[PDB]
């Protein structure tokens, strides 16, 4: 480690402020971003009745565990128990599976009416659900009424993630030998953007005790994995990658595209929470170096070696936001201020592809203003 993280100091860097933005403009911008996403201006969050709500993937017309778990994380960071509970309530009602091989997990995609489009889960959903739930327990207390017994729900979910398939036909979400998160439970490859060692550090404190060593090991395995998965010159990570670190392009996910964008963001947040490292600063410096001579209107899909496709980035605003959030891992970096300034000058996205960009956008607003916090017991 290179700095002491917010986990130890309990002080979160306001990078916007350190980079010269006013406290009042920062506060305004964070709130505006929240309101444009969750307020009643068509927006990614939709209230339903007195007790339900969801985040809608405006592009695919579905509700994803990625968005629901994001929404819960967002709501707890913002101290909005009412929104948290609406979303978690819908998730438990419509997504949680009690039948089939993936019982104990959440169906990754549902229609807006709650109908499951698949009984397969998406591990990046599970890990955000668990952490958001631990934060909710810590901010608000566990409810007496299920499923609002947050910390128990979190421990029980992480039990399944690690141990599924011991007493039967299910699959764990992490490989037990290499401690790496999987793309989906029935495969033996991974997805670099799913790797959240800063989350696993907290799981090592709060999960069932029987798994606390495993989670500390997973955190360390994830850090090592990211070293091999990001290209050594450009810093770009593939969307999917084998355990050996190389891209899995069997179905076209072996390049730098939408999934990959979260790698830079995850690295920035881990640096802020658990401390900088030389590897992380150098990695962000490489990503930002690669995009320094590129205009946002021209962002493409790239091979991880930097070779451009004709195809444009489908989510260039999300790319901007994650690259900016990555600056938390290289606050003195040569491109860190340009990236934060570019994000500052990029509005929240409109149109039917806005959901993914805007989730990344709010996470970056929170993190860069010192508002993406660890909530302790
Ligand atoms: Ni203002």
């Amino acid at each position: 480690k290179t700095t002491e993280g917010a986990f130890y100091t309990r002080e979160y860097r306001n990078l916007f402020k350190e980079f010269g933005y006013s406290e009042a403009e920062i506060q305004e911008r964070v709130k505006d971003t929240w309101e444009q996403l969750f307020g009643d201006n068509p927006k990614i969050y939709y209230e339903v009745g007195d007790d339900l709500g969801y985040l809608l993937d405006t592009g695919n017309l579905d509700v994803r565990t990625e968005g629901m778990s994001y929404g819960m994380m967002m709501a707890v960071q913002m101290d909005r128990k009412d929104i948290f509970d609406r979303i978690w309530n819908w998730t438990m009602k419509n997504m949680y599976m009690t039948e089939g091989v993936h019982a104990g997990y959440f169906a990754w995609s549902c229609q807006p009416d709650g109908t499951k489009n698949s009984w397969g889960p998406a591990p990046d959903g599970e890990e955000y659900f668990a952490l958001a739930l631990f934060f909710a327990s810590h901010r608000w207390g566990d409810g007496d009424e299920q499923p609002f017994n947050y910390s128990e729900q979190a421990r029980k979910l992480l039990h399944t993630c690690v141990h599924n398939g011991e007493g039967g036909p299910g699959h764990p979400m992490w490989n037990r030998d290499n401690k790496l998160i999987k793309f989906i439970p029935e495969v033996e490859f991974s997805d670099p953007s799913y790797h959240l060692p800063h989350f696993y550090e907290l799981f090592s404190l709060w999960a069932n005790e029987e798994d606390r060593v495993f989670w500390k090991e997973a955190a360390e395995a994830s850090r090592e994995y990211l070293k091999i998965a990001c290209h050594p010159e450009t810093g770009l990570a593939p969307e999917y990658a084998y355990y050996d670190g190389t891209p899995n392009d069997e179905k076209g996910y072996g390049h730098f595209f939408s999934g990959s964008y979260r790698v830079a963001a995850n690295i920035g947040l881990d640096a802020e929470w658990f401390g900088g490292s030389e590897w992380s600063a150098e990695e962000i410096n490489k990503i930002q170096a690669f995009f320094a001579d590129k205009e946002p209107e021209d962002y493409r899909r790239y091979k991880i070696d930097g070779e451009p496709f004709e195809e444009k980035s489908l989510h260039p605003v999300g790319l901007i936001a994650t690259n900016a959030m990555g600056s938390l891992a290289s606050v003195d970096g040569p491109y860190a201020k340009a990236n934060v300034d570019l994000f500052w000058n990029t509005p929240v996205r409109t149109g039917n592809r806005r959901y993914y960009d805007n989730c990344l956008y709010l996470f970056a607003m929170l993190a860069l203003s010192g508002n993406f916090k660890i909530w302790f017991p």
